[PDB]
């Protein structure tokens, strides 16, 4: 009886309600942003989130993302910056995570993120040290803060527990807090507390998002190399696959 | 009788009211963001904006900016990207422009911006072609849209009219519109319509802001060259000076 | 296969999501307000709204109401006003109507309402003349405006069409409009346009709400007569019954 | 040098900024609501609030009120209720109080109020017992809660201190709290804490407001007696006068 997809009704009610919530919070959500790629389920065994639904409070890895901007920022750059442009760009999106649900452990080789909680509270789990990239020297300036240890009783998705092992640093973000920076090459994940009366709504402002997803499969590449380039590295292999497509029956 | 500064009372009422407006619109404004550098007057002859005040509707070049993020995004970058990092980074700020007032004509060599109107309407004036940088090849991808001609009856600041000559393209942005990208090297300016019942409030998401201002004079430089580096080029010379400091009597 | 109740999952996702939307729009929703009486289905044949769900856009009579205040306002009144107190009082609630759905035709003998659209648009159908109450003279001051005729193509609930016959006056309300008064004794109904991208959210400020509902069955009566007193008169008999209780399986 | 009026510039910047704040918080403010009666100064010696301004934090009695509704609710009432209609009606308004400022001690013979804090925090001072009205029996149901004693260090307006003597009960209201009822005949006053970073914004839902003010001098009376009827009883005589008119030079 393990779900393997989400019904069209479950998908729409989930995504359309989320888009309305976004508008209420003044996020500029256009029609094109409300599509079949906005609702994400990280892996086949994560569809079980829809057995009891998004308000069950159960630990599953799924979320909604409404992307309002993913600008390469390639125009006006000196030609020499061509091979390093992929680390820049501007990506603005609204992320909605229901109680107990998670944006699973992963890291980006090029994308640096920043978080602004709009509604609810965000519990971020991360590795304070970056992932070492063999054979390449990396610049350093502020690094990541050590943060605090995890609070007790954090329910993790069944069969995904170990993927969180290395994300020992923890921080709870709220509306009004200083913007929070998640440097590239750092493992990170986050969830909405299970006892939350509202979905976690977060505004993410980051560098360009390289993702040959479903809603982004057919566009033009600003720079040759960018073509097909992937910048998502999920700790759990089950997460990497289902990320680029949601099975809607 | 030409004003040469702004009284402490005029400054505070202007900036503190704006910060409250920002909070109401859910922008994460912290205490440190509400400072003596947030309220900007572009040039000595622009202080006359305070003869009749911010609700007079008169054409002057002055605005408020509450910066919530100006992240270099240098961490995790390969060393080779060092000389091109200045074109990246993440800068999030809230800008408040009162009726009739303007963010004066200028362009950035490195910073690419994007606009999201939160309240009111934004009238953007810009040059659809970038400024040619002698002796250097530049990348290209989307360029800037031609836009529309200026509507009639746009009152410009006295003695600043000609600075707008080259910003022939025009567009009026509203809340809910697609994010608007202003590529680096493009001349641009914007104002809040004079008949607006509310101040124009805009969320700007751009690449790093290189500005050795008053509230940013003493920090650490992520990369050597960044030190003292300026990235603001106002068409009117009077604007470049008063930009980095507000005279509060 | 005609639904006869709503599953606990359908109920919670419907009501809890609505409460979150309410909070985002700054309505003061407390825990006690989010209960099993907030989600209303007007009649047994209206449960079919949940065959395709609240985002189907189909015409059904169901809505959500989060009541933040229902103050008798009896304290401090001269004893003589006792028999007329039932026409006063203060009731503040947030109403959420999904696309295509309706608050069915009905009128109140004592309650006068006022509407403020917070999100979406509200299409009100009403009778510009009050219902004559046999053997009693009534005061008059402003009466109700004639309004406009119905726009074409308004899909009404199957088997409930005729209940709308007398509500010939029509008006479409939006956020920012002047408060709209619906005097007592006037037939009225309203819906969220079927093509709306967001649920209709309306703040109602009215006189006391006399309703021996499920969440209001056991309180104390400020005045003797008020006990058991009913003030809802739905045109369709099917609506009056299911109003005071929602079948949650 | 004691101010005796408010300049047109001080008035407009105060009221127009407040109206913008109101809109941001989604209060339906129309053009007609933004008038010369919205900004209130309670007495000649209260104009000194404008010596240092609304952000000085100093204790003065002045506030802004944007009334969106003041419905008699007389239509549909049985003729017998005519002499008691004045205790009913529906009045919806947004009140804005700057740091340290107060809505001065007063009570209403007919109007019962309810408070909903939208922004900031509201400190209410009141008398838990109603004012006895000689020769008339009054109904009772819930009465007023005893509340808590005043916190220490509450700066009161100079020369108005004693007017607060009897308002010994205290409560601090915040956004999201249950609606707060202030029954008619109860002395009450409230202020925005002096250390607040934002103005106190409160939505008031009450029974009809009988006030032959400046913006309400020339309308039609729903009931004969209502004509000229006053329902404001300020403890300080200086407050009653300046209430109905603001001196704008
Ligand atoms: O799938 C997650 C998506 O790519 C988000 O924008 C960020 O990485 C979450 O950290
Ligand atoms: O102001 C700094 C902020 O609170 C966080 O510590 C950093 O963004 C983490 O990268
Ligand atoms: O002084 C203007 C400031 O630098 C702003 O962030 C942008 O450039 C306006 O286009
Ligand atoms: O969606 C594109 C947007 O409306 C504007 O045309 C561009 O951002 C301009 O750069
Ligand atoms: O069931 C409807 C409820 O009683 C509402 O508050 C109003 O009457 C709708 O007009
Ligand atoms: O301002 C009046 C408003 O627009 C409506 O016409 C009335 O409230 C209807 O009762
Ligand atoms: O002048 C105060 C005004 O009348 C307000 O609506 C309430 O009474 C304040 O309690
Ligand atoms: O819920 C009751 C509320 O908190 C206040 O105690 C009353 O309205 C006071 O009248
Ligand atoms: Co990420
Ligand atoms: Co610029
Ligand atoms: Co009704
Ligand atoms: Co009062």
């Amino acid at each position: 009886s393990a779900r393997t997809s989400i019904t069209r009704r479950e998908y729409d009610e989930w995504v359309r309600e989320a888009a309305a919530l976004g508008k209420a919070l003044r996020y500029p959500i256009t029609e094109k942003m409300v599509n079949d790629s906005a609702g994400i389920v990280f892996g086949a065994d994560q569809y079980d989130a829809f057995k009891n639904g998004m308000w069950s409070g159960e630990p599953y890895e799924a979320m909604i993302i409404f992307e309002s901007l993913n600008e390469p920022a390639v125009d006006g750059l000196p030609t020499g910056a061509a091979p390093y442009a992929e680390y820049s760009g501007l990506c603005d999106k609204l992320m909605i995570v229901h109680p107990g649900k998670f944006c699973p452990p992963h890291h980006h080789g090029r994308k640096t993120e920043s978080y602004e909680v709009v509604l609810g509270e965000m519990e971020v789990f991360y590795s304070p040290t970056p992932s070492a990239e063999s054979g390449v020297e990396l610049l350093n300036f502020s690094g990541m803060p050590v943060g605090s240890p995890w609070p007790e009783g954090v329910a993790l998705p069944k069969g995904r527990e170990s993927s969180y092992e290395k994300l020992t640093s923890y921080v709870r973000l709220r509306a009004g807090d200083p913007k929070f920076v998640m440097h590239r090459k750092h493992l990170h994940a986050f969830r909405c507390p299970p006892d939350s009366d509202v979905p976690l709504v977060v505004r993410e402002v980051s560098t360009y998002s390289h993702e040959p997803t479903e809603a982004a499969a057919g566009n033009h590449a600003p720079i040759p190399s960018w073509l097909g380039m992937h910048d998502n590295d999920f700790v759990s292999d089950a997460a990497n696959t289902g990320r680029l497509q949601t099975a809607i029956s």
